[PDB]
């Protein structure tokens, strides 16, 4: 299936000199709706189990520092300023990356799937600042874009065929 | 075990010529309360998982018309007046069927067992009119009865034994 | 694929005792929108091919009579009053049929796959009357509904997956 | 060859409940012409030989009473009233058929092969009435249709090509 | 042979730092005018099949920032500035890449091949901007340059041979 | 165990210009406390014995320059300014270093084991510079961070369980 083979654009945020290192930039809940083509197969299905694959494009240049933090989050866990994101396991990502950095957030649930509507405890992807970034020239440029894609992972499936104009 | 091996009689309901299409006719939840044999072993146990069968059998004869239809409804759907029955897995049930019809009910859960007194999420078997009855004759009969017999599946079993006199 | 192993209903017609012999009740174009789970799923890709199955449910009662004849027109033939259904190759439906009866039309197409939004030449399945219909007792019955289901063939297959924002 | 492989479409008579028993509702000599498309391929070729298949529809219902008889007749035997069908080797069809009845009527000839425009001697096929018809209801329906339809045996074929313009 | 076994220049383009996300800086029809040698030898030819492989050269430095997306759009779908190019099988192009970024075009074609001078229904490929080009040192340099080389691939072959002086 | 197969954060120490070459920059003692993890471990231990891994990440710029030496001391060496990192078994980490650089530290003991609280001799490690660092633009940055990560190593190990609420 060439709809869990390829990459596509979920979204992106903006990393600037102002963020001091332990800021939290982005985050994300573990679902089916961030990804297009798994959004729209949503819709004739009653649940859905399994993991997803993350990648972050950073459209920096050569002349820039600093570094983010990433790191998956357990179900029941609080999420605030007070999170230790680089105590938990986790990836590292540079300003001046050329190649995009990939972490797999898997499917950790207490149950044995998820109902489409209440998926009930999931876990959570968090982006933090591990260096602050840093411009040498100074100038104008303060700031700068990361681009997020995403794609199924191998294990990943839906469950319990329905009619499409039901509702949850 | 001779009280897995026959159906037994669990209902009836009716069916009349002034039953519009897409009406409900007949609906339960998944439960070992629809079987006379499994009713009285559940006073000693603390939990269930597994299917049921369930037949049907007409009581018409070979002059009328109209046919309904039976489904399975996953669990965390919504059961009303527009639930398109017609667009899920079904079977199809005739006025004049001779023989009974059978359809099997799965467990389908999202925890490993349901606990006595408190089941969590359970599936649901809906009987809907598919076209409606008709009796060219025009007399005094305007409606016939539809008996319900269950069965458990091989699957079925119970867990965790308790005292008799114990509360859930 | 749970999507592609049961039938689903599609349409619904009636047939009356009025309907003289050779009289066209249903007609249809060979389409992914035949069914409830393709025309989802052709939002998201840009090509198909493959055949359909269609099933017919005669709402009849033992007392009826008359019979139905259902074929597929090749593309490139005139549909209309003067089309002889009778001397293609053909199915036949009786008034009092207790099973469904099914008939595969194939994707007979002279082009590779079938453009969405522009599928070209394609097939047509045509429903006309074999012998009139007729009732005995002569009471306020004088027509019968007739009921559609499809289910796609083995050989059905999309192509060239594309953005669902696009347009055709 | 698909022109032989399907049944289609030959003739039609009626069968009301006036005709007494013993009389005669539909006689056919063997001959090319019987079928859709052997009339056309006899347009090429001087001789034929082989047995061709009938099969009977009979648009009744399940009220109706009554059975017909048919049967062959060999060549150099005369066609008439005083004619005991029911004592030839036959087949019985009755009012309220479902399933079509077929019969097959064999090349029997005391040539080699059968000259395009003077065949010689050939078989008959004769449908007459067993039981008369009878309608328990006594209304207004005092006759049934019954559809005939044609398919070429295994061993026909045609010999001999010949110029399309030329005259027998 | 050599004519198919290196790269060719075909074109070169310019992106700026005023181009917004999402617009698009490069569009080309499938065809064998896309590369030298082929439009040479299309001259003695009725048809065509195969795809082409198309390659990137960026001209840029170590100290700019910015990214862009290609991909192929399939036959029968507009080409506007409302299209996700993003949300396609898509390559990522870098605006300080050292090496050449390569993305092959199939022939996705409802015909069997494409006659010379109507080829009918054909893909086309897309360039355009991901993310905008940043400049850090704000000087006179405000856009860069993209050379475009081909190559037919494997598949790509001739048919039909014909007179060089004879009109299409 | 996923305690002992991720790097995780231990301390950050800050690089600049003015440092000269030769000097320190940061010392720290071979115990289970530079870990997050063995830390909470070794309260219900007595003992404990192995190496550990160290890992360094460098928030600097493509246009910096200038390189730090790193190497183990072994017990029984006085550590001050007149120590000669260089002329140890090192390794090299450059303020452009894209990818981080690892350095193991041995359990480098004349004993068997280290009691907990009293651990008696042991190795240190030590980073000091090895060539100034330099900014040829010469603006408001002269100083860079470099954040230090520690995993266990193969062979670390922990003796001796104990009541957690004893005193060493």
């Amino acid at each position: 299936e060439t709809w869990r083979t390829n990459f596509y654009y979920n979204d992106v945020f903006t990393w600037s000199v102002a963020d001091a290192p332990g800021n939290i930039l982005y985050t994300v809940q573990h679902s089916p709706q961030n990804n297009p083509f798994t959004a729209v197969l949503s819709q004739m299905y009653a649940g859905w189990a399994g993991g997803m694959q993350f990648r972050f494009i950073v459209a920096g240049s050569g002349v820039f520092g600093g570094r983010l933090v990433a790191a998956v989050i357990p179900p029941g866990i609080e999420i605030g300023p007070g999170l230790e994101v680089r105590q938990f396991p986790h990836v590292v990502i540079d300003a001046r990356s050329l190649e995009p950095v990939t972490i797999t957030m898997p499917d950790l649930r207490p149950n044995m799937y998820h109902p489409t509507g209440n998926p009930g405890l999931v876990p959570t992807l968090v982006l933090s600042v591990y260096n602050n970034l840093i411009n040498p020239f100074g100038g104008s440029t303060s700031a700068i874009q990361v681009t997020v894609e995403t794609r199924p992972s191998e294990d990943f499936e839906f469950v319990m065929i329905r009619a499409p104009s039901s509702k949850t």
